[PDB]
């Protein structure tokens, strides 16, 4: 549908035009909390849809960016995807595409980026892998016998060593 260039051009502008409506007020967001997922992180050439990751550093703003969040006067449709995911239908050049954005906590930063950069297949392969050790890896942390355990990392390469795994690339899969 869209090429690597397209998705890059839009997101580049879109991450500088993004904002959210808090308490009725308008609050712009900075690209610092906006990462382009999909062909951009998978190093592909032509995607089918564009994914986007937005991290929030507050235990408030994390859920207050959820009510109203969007661009300034554009053609989009805000719908709910799954349980916690969100999807928007934007229109460009008289065409309509699907935008899937994901908002998470700063503490989940390494967990989320890794999750969205690697192949789902590998992720489960890792899920069970951890269960075998009596561990459940979720986006909110690590569950040990129903006991949630927090993380002590914030880097993509720190998370892998903290987990005891090697960094993988979607390009090769698993």
């Amino acid at each position: 549908m869209l090429t690597l260039i397209q998705g890059k051009k839009i997101v580049n502008h879109l991450r500088s035009r993004l904002a959210f409506e808090y308490n009725g007020q308008l609050i712009k967001i900075l690209s610092k909390n906006i990462v382009a997922v999909g062909s951009l992180r998978r190093e592909e050439k032509m995607l089918n849809d564009v994914d986007l990751l937005i991290i929030v550093p507050e235990k408030k703003l994390l859920k207050h960016v959820l009510p109203n969040i969007r661009i300034k006067g554009l053609s989009f449709s805000v719908k709910v995807c799954g349980e916690r995911k969100c999807v928007l239908f934007i229109e460009w050049e008289k065409k309509t595409y699907q935008l899937d954005l994901f908002t998470a906590l700063a503490e989940e930063k390494p967990y989320a980026i890794f999750h969205f950069t690697g192949p789902v297949s590998y992720l489960i392969r890792i899920r069970a892998a951890l269960k075998k050790k009596n561990y459940k890896l979720n986006q909110y942390g690590l569950f040990k016998n129903q006991t949630l355990v927090p993380l002590k990392i914030t880097t993509e390469k720190e998370l892998i060593k903290e987990l005891g795994f090697t960094y993988r690339i979607p390009k090769k899969r698993l």
